[PDB]
This record gives C-alpha cells, sequence and structure tokens, in this order.
C-alpha cells in the first residue's frame, strides 16, 4: 500500500520519488532522499539494504538496478553526441564549470572518431541554486542542447531557458550512485568510474571493460 | 526453510551463526561472521541490515535489538562501573586512545552519582592491528579490569597480559550496532547514541529517551 508506506515515510521527514514492487512478496523497493530502502507494504518495517537477488544467474544488487531505473528514465533529458559507428556508449556526469570537462568536451570530435558516444547529465558540484547550475538549466532547455552545449563550452553567452528539465534530479542521481567530482562516467552496465580520460585511454579502458564484463 | 538459507549462504562462502525469526513473515534473521542479514526463507533474497520497526512513534533498530543478545553473552568481559543508585545502564564502546573517552572516563563518579551504570567494551578506532588494540587487551586482560583500565587512561604503565578476552568480538559487534567514533553508547533497549555527553547532559537524554520511546 504506497499511501501507508508515505505516511511512514512523511512522519520520519523523508522524501520517496520512486516506488516499486520488490522482488520479495509484500515489500516494495523505495527510493527515497535518504536513500533506496525496502518497505513492507504496511509501511512498518524498513530494511537499510542493498537487496540482492541470489537466485539467478548470478548476485544482482536490486538497489543498483532501481536507480539505474531513474538513470532510464533521465535518457529524455541527456545531451547526446554520438559516435559515427558506435562501439561504446558513456553517461557523463558534468559541470561547465568544470576545468576536465571543458577539456573532455573539447575532444569530442576524438572520443567521438574513436567510436565512443557520450551522453551528458549535469551535475553541479556546487550543488543547487548555484550559478553552475541555473547555467545548465538553461543549456539544457535550449532549442538544441548540443549547441547550446558546445556555445558555453566555447565561452559564449547562452540564452536563459525555462522547461520542465530538473537539474535537481540529474544531481541528486549522481550523488546516489557515488559521484563526488566531475567528469564521473558511468558504464553501459552501470558502474561507474569517476574520472577524467584522454579519448586514446578512454578507449582502451572502455575496449578492456567490455572484454572483462564479457569474460574474452 | 534452514536448508535453503544455509545453502544460500554457502554459495557466498558465509558461515550462518545463527537463524532467528523476523518480525516480516517471509524472511528470516541471519547471524553471519559478515554481520547480519535477512534472508528470505526460500533463500532466494539477502538483504543488508540493520531493519526498523517504524510502526510506533519512533524508529526502533529491530536489528541491534536482536544483537542484544550478542552484548549480553558479553557482559562477563565488560569492564563495570555500578552506580549506587542505579537508574540507567548502558554499554559504552571506548577506546583508551581517544581524547573524548577520557574526557567521559574522568567523569564516571559523576555518572555513578546521577545513577548512570557504564559498562565498557573495546572498539579500536584503528582498528585490531593498532597499539589501540595491544593496550586494551591488556586491560580486559588484567586481574582487576577497573583498575588497569583507570590506570592507562591516567598515564600509568598497564603490565602486559594475555587471555581468552578477544577484543576483536567487541570491534565486530561495535561495526555491526553501527559505531562510527567513540565514545558510542548502546542503550537498554539497541539504540545506538554516538558521541560524548557529560554526566548532566547524559543524564538528562537517558530520561527523556524513556519518556519518548515508553508514553508517559
Amino acid at each position: 500500500d504506497d499511501a501507508a508506506i508515505q505516511q511512514t515515510l512523511a512522519k520520519m521527514g523523508i522524501k520517496s520519488s520512486d516506488i516499486q514492487p520488490a522482488p520479495v512478496a509484500g515489500m516494495k523497493t523505495v527510493l527515497t532522499n535518504s536513500g533506496v530502502l525496502y518497505i513492507t507494504d504496511d509501511g512498518k518495517h524498513i530494511i537499510q539494504g542493498p537487496m540482492y537477488d541470489v537466485s539467478g544467474t548470478a548476485p544482482v544488487n536490486v538497489t543498483n538496478k532501481m536507480l539505474l531505473k531513474q538513470l532510464n528514465a533521465l535518457e529524455k533529458e541527456m545531451i547526446v553526441y554520438k559516435a559515427p559507428q558506435e562501439k561504446h556508449v558513456i553517461t557523463v556526469f558534468t559541470d561547465i564549470t568544470c576545468g576536465y570537462c571543458h577539456k573532455l568536451h573539447e575532444q569530442m570530435a576524438d572520443y567521438n572518431a574513436l567510436g565512443i558516444t557520450v551522453r551528458y547529465l549535469a551535475f553541479p558540484r556546487q550543488g543547487l541554486d548555484s550559478d553552475a547550475e541555473k547555467e545548465m538549466k538553461a543549456i539544457w532547455c535550449a532549442k538544441d542542447k548540443n549547441k547550446a552545449f558546445d556555445d558555453v563550452m566555447a565561452g559564449k553567452s547562452v540564452a536563459p531557458a525555462s522547461c520542465d528539465v530538473d537539474i535537481a534530479d540529474h544531481y541528486a542521481l549522481g550523488v546516489q550512485l557515488g559521484v563526488s567530482g566531475t567528469p564521473a562516467v558511468v558504464l553501459s552496465n552501470g558502474t561507474l568510474v569517476p574520472g577524467y580520460q584522454p579519448p586514446k585511454e578512454m578507449k582502451e579502458f572502455l575496449d578492456e571493460h567490455q572484454k572483462m564484463t564479457s569474460g574474452k
């Protein structure tokens, strides 16, 4: 009962954003501002987690899966720079005021040339309500997100814009995932790898990760 | 059933120390060498604790409540400073190399005078491989634990020694209960309250905790 669950969280000052049936009978997976919790249908018991499914081809972290579900929903808000012939797809939490982020963007042609598609989500290191957050809100709301990001990173000024994109979601999700600096990379399998890597190195890293992830 | 849970734990190379009931249908409270886990009766899902009962006034850590069993099993290994007119009994995870722990101990007579009995368990912040662990191992192995603890704190040379006392167990239990620093107080109901509190404040805290946890 979603209603009972929200009342309990309310009494505790905890706010939820997503509730799903858990793989465990009588329980639900609840994403909150205190992390992913596991709560019984009656809202009377909460288990910290994470929850792992140890009944299948391998140990699956349900908490990580819940967070990846949030990332999936944010695909419509990602700024995508697709490689001509896509070999790898990475999601990068970036900050327009971040030096390494400036560098990463300036080398986008190279990452793309090496078959790496880069998808951006906003992560203002200075937090919400910062100049950085305000600036990225404008970019993400532009008529052409890519051109707007390109313009700003080029030192130009983007036109103020408003839309339903909420940078707080990008920031919050990054925090929940473990982002502690920018740029931060999230691999196609869900793994978080904080830090900047040049095109050639990144390509090598991703080829190896893909091979290691596939046992090859 | 026991078999399913035992087979799952075996798959993880984990050894179960005790399978107990859980306040949630379809799962059990399992104490292992990897901490307390909640495992469904079919052994298909594992949820890291702790679990909280939030059906009442304030949240209650049911995991810590259960662990009181482990805590009481170490009763004889505790260094006890009995209050003449005992009104409250608290268990404190302390580190002889911690300044706040020294400040608390120096006022032991005051806590005792306020009706607070203090029982110590050893918690080396620096881990089992530290001077703290070696020094407290000698204290807990002394003919007179109380005098030995006082001496060490006061800067006196404690006579080296060894015994059946395993500081590792005090450390392991503390970690499980959530000890994230010293001194850390464990209430008679399992509630962990990290931090130093002067005798007067401590007494007021315990009194209010009773009322807020009771209902009068």
